């Protein structure tokens, strides 16, 4: 089998943010402090990593910064924990709270997970300045995403093979590229109305589908090894197009090849909206940039370690 | 070899303009007219068929309707002919002229060509009315196309392998899809500011790579029986992704699937200008998506005939 490099036309380089290994620690000390680890669960956590993840995508500046991405990668995993046997409506209210806390970090909290999440988004603000409309799209991605998982594990039992067209639409809110952009971009002060603009929502989009296609291809050797390939892309590709296994990852090439593309030529064709929005657009799909790059380098080392593998029998 | 079909998502179908054979006499008896046809010439001027492509792309209505359609085709052939023995700068006057023959048929022509021009765009504003924003794109539009063709032809007898990111920015100019998508709007009065919005010029670039990778891989069996065809898309992936034909074409129908795609979004999302604009924008993009369907309906029947069982060991 042959894996094509699907961020290979992708100009932005993998780099690993020198300030780790002196925020690691104090990172993992504020995430035991928040969640009871078993023996088995502490392996797993530690064998995804999520302090590198944080290296690999968050801005190269201040140990201050570093932390704060390090919380939101962590914090996505301890949320996941903290409503994972929970029921919808009861995670739907979980959500809400969370997203309270962010919303007002002045006000006390009343359980772990709202307690961690304004920390943490205090610690931001801190960190990071205040972003009134900033704070309004992340939490909008936030609500977003968080919908998104509770309402898929409300689907999951079911026997109906979702199209690509459907797993696209889930796995764009699902895969929290969406948030991590918005967290990544705030600070940057970027008007409501740039948001709602076509083309920052279109290449936001197309940024998400890399996330989502290149975590999937990453995985799918682990996931098809125990019947885990169900909700795979690969799996979508496969069974939507009547190919095999090659024939899916040539189709993924390809998909790749021009949702990149468009990506640049929207970047390239952006209205301006002055010289002080245009500098903070400049830097937000930078930092999307390094967040896309970033994501597919920690997903290719930790889904399937080896070296610079890149053919095998599966 | 499988041979996938890239428009499988594309949801304009196929539907012949049965108006056909009671235009295509008083249609042909204009090209000869104008053209000294040889043996040989006068043979793949009638096995490409340029008619049934007017009756397959043109708007479904009067048989005066399909008239123009038709010319338009014709015209595109009769233009690359007279320009066949010319130089690079005697081709640019050629264009020059042509155009000024379409901005003004009241005018007296000088050559068989300007004639010809004169002939179809008087016919054509005499069916669908006045159109200044209209003509304007159109003639932008012409310029590109002849400028390109003509730019081609004059870089070609050289030793670059083209990338895939400049056979689609040539390709964009070079398959005809802009003029005759601009072509077949006459008369729907947009606004030149839609024609410059970005999600306008998308959607017309997202039609016209559709139009590009149909034609190729519709002719490469051809081509490629008679050489490698070093400037079709095919060869392009082939080369810069090292894969053999059967993986460009996997390659080909993802590209082809995000292409689509975001044409379909791109529609959904488009600003609001009014009802009136709204109503032309709508039937804008209808006329484009026919357009699209019935330049793959010819490019499959033409370049290779026989039928469509899926497989094609060559």
């Amino acid at each position: 089998i042959y894996i094509p490099d699907l961020l290979i036309t992708w100009p932005w380089q993998k780099v690993r943010n020198p300030l780790l290994q002196e925020v690691q620690d104090e990172a993992n000390e504020w995430v035991k402090s928040f969640v009871l680890f078993e023996p088995e669960q502490f392996e797993k956590f530690k064998a995804c990593d999520f302090n590198l993840l944080g290296a690999l995508v968050g801005p190269l500046g201040t140990k201050e910064e570093l932390r704060i991405s390090c919380d939101l990668m962590n914090f996505y995993f301890a949320f996941d924990e903290y409503t994972d046997l929970a029921s919808a409506d009861e995670a739907k209210v979980i959500a809400r709270d969370v997203m309270e806390s962010f919303r007002h970090t002045d006000k006390p909290s009343h359980n772990k997970i709202t307690e961690m999440a304004r920390q943490f988004f205090e610690r931001t603000i801190n960190t990071v300045g205040n972003d009134p409309t900033g704070i309004e799209q992340f939490i909008a991605d936030f609500d977003a995403y968080t919908t998104s998982i509770i309402q898929e594990a409300d689907d999951r039992a079911s026997g109906h093979i979702r199209s690509v067209e459907d797993y696209f639409i889930l796995r764009r809110d699902t895969c929290g590229g969406k948030p991590s952009f918005s967290f990544f971009g705030l600070g940057l002060n970027i008007p409501k109305e740039v948001f709602a603009h076509p083309m920052f929502i279109s290449m936001t989009e197309s940024a998400t589908d890399l996330i989502a296609i290149t975590n999937d291809m990453h995985s799918y050797n682990l996931e098809q090894s125990r019947g885990l390939d169900g909700h795979n892309v690969i799996t979508a590709i496969m069974h939507e197009y009547k190919i095999n296994l090659q024939g899916a990852l040539y189709w993924l090439s390809g998909y790749a090849t021009k949702t990149i593309a468009k990506f640049i030529s929207d970047r390239k064709n952006l209205p301006s909206w002055g010289p002080v929005v245009d500098r903070a657009v400049e830097q937000y799909f930078d930092r999307v940039g390094r967040c896309v790059r970033g994501y597919d380098a920690w997903s290719y080392e930790t889904k399937r370690y080896y070296g610079k593998n890149g053919l095998e029998i599966q």
